[PDB]
């Protein structure tokens, strides 16, 4: 039940071994392999590294050579004998274990991976690769600080050790330790530098490019290369080119449409657009989705395969080459790659070209770098043509933003909303004390003294009223009044779990409470709800410029992660700022937390990496998002929501005016209603949560797509 989102994929670090002192027609075949490997020749690698065995049976340092190789090209239960033989030969070969840790881990073993990796720093405590892999590990479990530690291990042991470097740079972002963050942005660069220089895998994933200072070229070279390493998986299969579809005849006229992706399940993807396959025209489309990953028992993934008019689990197709077959079998024309760089990606799929046109859509927030795909879908917002170098892919704009969301659908109760005047008679609140139903009205019809402000009804300190501020106090789940259920917004998965993860629509009428979350009812709150490590030194002065001129706001925050959160307050003093000043809470049910953005005043983007489903979620609770689209795919997704909406107001070109348009927000009153109005009028309004007409741009666009391909034109880009 651990909340899903975007992260990158696992990474590993693989030794090879040389041999010395050994039979020296093997040691000269082990040993050249080596080199070979380090050039990208994998094929020949292989074959020197089986004449060495053939030449000498026994050798250890082959078998675990070969081994490595053969997990780079899929093979891995093969690299798994393997490296057996080489332990069996030499029982203290740590080199073999660490690397065999990382075949488990690629297998999902983890309690396997890490007794290898543990094995093999006892045999040798000096030995730096494994302390590296032994800290991914920690990593992706999220011990970010076991991770930390054992990454330092490593760079004590050996200095100059890119993979160890960049994931710990990863690491200390989640956690926002800046100690020393300029040279650190220096060295990453550095490191990028040399690698790419020296046709080396860089060891920057590039899901993570989109935080350091790297030039577009760099973060487009770094895609390419882990482009490149699907071809080595798929150049095993020796496939050929496939033959691809020219008409719809085969397909009644009707457009063959392929979504893949690891997400459909309880991921943001699925909150985004479980809609939209129930929404393709049956009359022009025919729906296939593939599923990358195993169901999960949710709704999402129930909704998806029932409205998909083909649902295909590839979960079971661990073979990518029978995946690709299937694909083409099923005769798709535009198939969409959902992951990217993503965790569950399985990118050789596309790399064997199963379908005329591969496009990028909606879950990776960045260039594919490869030769394989297509087109990227955007808007012209996000990917404006002055920077279409910094994309591999040809632009595929939408009418107004690419980015969709499925509140509309997933939460009908914050549609309408109601307040209690509790302080009272001075000063009415839209967002101290919430009420959120679907039997809302209904409720209201029963209490006469409920006063109506536009519009927004009132409810005064009533009997009732007192009843519910009580509950809330005292800590009760749901209470009862004149039949209706009226319940603490805290306690949702206790009432319906279903409605707390956003699976089903909540029955009872929800009460959400500033008091709830230890925020202030006499103040301006500013908020972000994004994960810790889309935040940087410079937005967090940023945000603090904000707040000094605004005197009793504060800055709401989530424990996304805990350890984050002493690191931030520090440095918010260095800069401000007493620690008052900042309040964090807990990550949410999916529920709760968009429903909890209704307290807030206002919610401050992040500058390096937007918020994107995050700034969805906030723009449904009728808070206005102020942003400043930057450089980055990523860190103008904001804008590009924002100029849907209907809110150009909100978005800043520079920190001034950023820092300015926060401020009048906190300060002028009226202009903040306003405003506020806007959003929560607009986002009913506006297309921007319209999976109807969203998913019928879209029909649009992949028919232009199409006939471009018919005509036998080559991919370019698509801005009608
Ligand atoms: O208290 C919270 C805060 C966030 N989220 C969700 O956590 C995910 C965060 O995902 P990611 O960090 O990938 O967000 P994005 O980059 O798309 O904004 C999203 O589904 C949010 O709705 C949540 O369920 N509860
Ligand atoms: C906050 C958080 O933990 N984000 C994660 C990161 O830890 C991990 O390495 C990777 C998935 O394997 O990216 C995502
Ligand atoms: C590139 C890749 O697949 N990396 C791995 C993944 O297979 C594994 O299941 C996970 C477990 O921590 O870590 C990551
Ligand atoms: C996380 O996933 C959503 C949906 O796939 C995607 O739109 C978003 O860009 C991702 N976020 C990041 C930071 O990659």
């Amino acid at each position: 039940h651990h909340v899903p989102y975007s992260s990158a994929q696992s990474t590993s670090k693989t030794s090879v071994t040389l041999s010395l002192g050994g039979g020296t027609h093997a040691d000269s075949l082990n040993n050249l392999a080596n080199i070979k490997r380090e050039q990208g020749n994998i094929e020949e690698a292989v074959r020197l590294y089986r004449k060495a065995l053939e030449v000498f049976p026994e050798f250890a340092a082959a078998h675990s050579n070969l081994a490595s190789v053969l997990q780079q090209q899929g093979k891995l239960q093969e690299a798994l004998m393997h490296y057996k033989e080489a332990i069996r030969i030499s029982p203290t070969f740590a080199d073999a274990y660490s690397n065999m840790g990382n075949t488990l881990k690629e297998m999902q073993d983890v309690q396997g991976a890490l007794q290898c990796y543990t094995r093999a720093i006892q045999i040798n405590p000096a030995f730096a690769d494994a302390h590296s892999n032994l800290a991914s590990i920690h990593k992706d479990s999220g011990n970010i600080p076991e991770a930390i530690a054992s990454y330092r291990t490593a760079l004590k042991l050996k200095p100059d050790f890119p993979d160890a470097y960049c994931n710990l740079a990863h690491c200390l972002q989640i956690v926002c330790d800046w100690t020393d963050y300029d040279e650190r942005m220096k060295k990453l660069v550095s490191i990028v530098a040399d690698q790419l220089e020296k046709n080396r895998l860089p060891s920057v994933h590039p899901h993570h490019s989109m935080l350091y200072p790297l030039s577009h070229g760099f973060r487009k070279a770094i895609a390419e290369r882990h482009g490149n390493l699907c071809l080595d998986k798929i150049n095993v299969l020796h496939k050929p080119p496939y033959e691809h579809p020219k008409d719809l005849k085969l397909s009644d006229g009707r457009l063959r449409v392929g979504y893949v992706s690891s997400d459909f399940g309880n991921h943001p993807t699925s909150h985004l657009m479980q809609s939209i396959p129930g929404m393709h025209n049956p009359d022009k489309f025919e729906v296939f989705c593939y599923a990358l990953s195993p169901d999960d028992g949710t709704n999402f993934r129930v909704k998806v395969m029932a409205e998909a008019n083909h649902f295909i689990d590839l979960s079971q197709i661990p073979c990518n080459g029978k995946a690709a077959d299937r694909i083409h079998q099923d005769g798709i024309h535009i198939l969409v790659n959902m992951n990217g760089y993503t965790k569950g990606a399985r990118n050789e799929l596309f790399a064997l070209r199963p379908a005329p046109i591969q496009a990028m859509w909606l879950g990776y927030p960045g260039t594919s770098g490869a030769l394989f795909m297509d087109y990227i879908i955007t808007d012209q917002e996000t990917s404006p043509a002055e920077v279409a170098e910094q994309y591999s892919e040809k632009l595929a704009y939408m009418p107004h933003t690419f980015f969709i969301g499925d509140h509309a659908n997933m939460f009908p109760h914050l549609k309408k909303k109601a307040v209690i005047d509790f302080k009272s008679n001075g000063h009415i609140y839209d967002n101290r004390i919430v009420l959120n139903g679907i039997d809302l009205k209904a409720f209201l019809d029963s209490l006469p003294d409920v006063k109506i402000v536009k519009n927004m009804p009132v409810i005064p300190m009533n009997t009732i009223a007192e009843a519910v501020i009580e509950m809330i106090n005292r800590g009760q789940i749901q209470i009862t009044i004149n039949g209706f259920s009226i319940s603490n917004g805290l306690a949702t998965t206790q009432i319906n779990n279903k409605a707390a993860t956003g699976e089903e629509v909540p029955r009872t009428i929800i009460v959400t409470t500033r008091s709830q979350y230890g925020l202030p009812e006499d103040a301006i709150v500013y908020c972000n709800f994004n994960q810790l490590y889309k935040i940087d030194p410079s937005t967090l002065q940023m945000w603090a410029n904000i707040l000094k001129r605004v005197p009793n706001s504060v800055l709401w925050l989530l424990r996304f992660p805990a350890v984050g959160e002493p690191n931030i307050q520090q440095y918010a003093q260095n800069m401000g700022l007493p620690q008052n000043r900042i309040i964090f809470s807990p990550v949410a049910p999916k529920e709760e937390h968009v429903r909890r953005g209704q307290l807030a005043d206002v919610c401050l983007d992040t500058p390096l990496c937007n918020g994107h489903t995050t700034g969805m979620d906030v723009l449904w609770a009728g808070t206005p998002m102020v942003t400043m689209p930057g450089e980055t795919l990523a860190s103008r997704v904001a804008a590009s929501q924002l100029t849907c909406l209907g809110c150009l107001e909100l978005i800043a070109k520079n920190r001034q005016e950023y820092e300015d348009i926060a401020v009048k927000l906190g300060t002028d009153l009226e202009y903040l209603k306003k405003v506020r109005g806007k959003v929560w009028k607009q986002r009913i309004s506006s297309p921007l949560f319209n999976t109807k007409q969203y998913t019928m741009e879209l029909e649009r666009l992949y028919l232009q797509m199409w006939e471009h391909y018919a005509a036998g034109n080559k991919p370019d880009h698509m801005i009608k």
